[PDB]
C-alpha cells in the first residue's frame, strides 16, 4: 500500500533513490524544494553532504516506512537515534539499547539498526560498539567510517 514515488539524487557516495508517499518518506535506497516529504528529504540529504554547517536548520522530513508506524522497540531505538545523536557524536550500541527502553538489549539494537529504511537521515553510523571500536554496518565498514570522517569524528577514516 502507499501511492510510492521515486526519485533520485548524486551523493559523494554514488546515487541514491528515495522513495515515498504524501505521508512521509519510506525508503533511502543506495543504487550503488518544498513542503512534500520526498522533497524535504532530497534537500536534507543534499546539505548534509554540500552544506553541512547548516544541516540543524533543514526540516526532517515525516517517514512513513511502516517500522515508523506502529510502536515498537524498533521504532524506538531508530526515532530516539535521529532526535538525540547529532552530526558529529556516536553513541554505543548499549546505551542507545538503554534510551530506547531496554537497557543492556545490544543484540536487538544491532538487528533494529540493520533494519534501518533510511540510512544517513537516521545515522545509524553514528552507532559503535565502543570507544575504539567503530562496530558494524549494512554492507561493511567503509560507508560507516566515510560519514565519520565527514563529520569529523575520531572513529572515522576516509
Ligand atoms: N550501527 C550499525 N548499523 C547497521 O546498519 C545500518 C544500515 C542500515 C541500512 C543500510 C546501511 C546501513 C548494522 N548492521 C549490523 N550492525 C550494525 N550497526
Ligand atoms: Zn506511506
Amino acid at each position: 500500500d502507499c501511492e510510492m514515488k521515486r526519485t533520485t539524487l548524486d551523493s559523494p557516495l554514488g546515487k541514491l533513490e528515495l522513495s515515498g508517499c504524501e505521508q512521509g518518506l519510506h525508503e533511502i535506497i543506495f543504487l550503488g524544494g518544498g513542503p512534500e516529504p520526498l522533497m524535504q528529504a532530497t534537500a536534507w540529504l543534499n546539505a548534509y553532504f554540500h552544506q553541512p554547517e547548516a544541516i540543524e536548520e533543514f526540516p526532517v522530513p515525516a517517514l512513513h516506512h511502516p517500522v515508523f508506524q506502529q510502536e515498537s522497540f524498533t521504532r524506538q531505538v531508530l526515532w530516539k537515534l535521529l532526535k538525540v545523536v547529532k552530526f558529529g557524536e556516536v553513541i554505543s550500541y548499549s546505551h542507545l539499547a538503554a534510551l530506547a527502553g531496554n537497557p543492556a538489549a545490544t543484540a536487538a539494537v544491532k538487528t533494529a539498526l540493520s533494519g534501518n529504511p533510511v540510512p544517513i537521515l537516521i545515522p545509524a553510523h553514528r552507532v559503535v560498539q565502543g570507544d575504539l571500536d567503530v562496530g558494524g554496518y549494512e554492507g561493511g565498514l567503509a560507508v560507516k567510517e566515510w560519514l565519520l570522517a565527514h563529520e569529523g569524528h575520531r572513529l572515522g577514516k576516509r
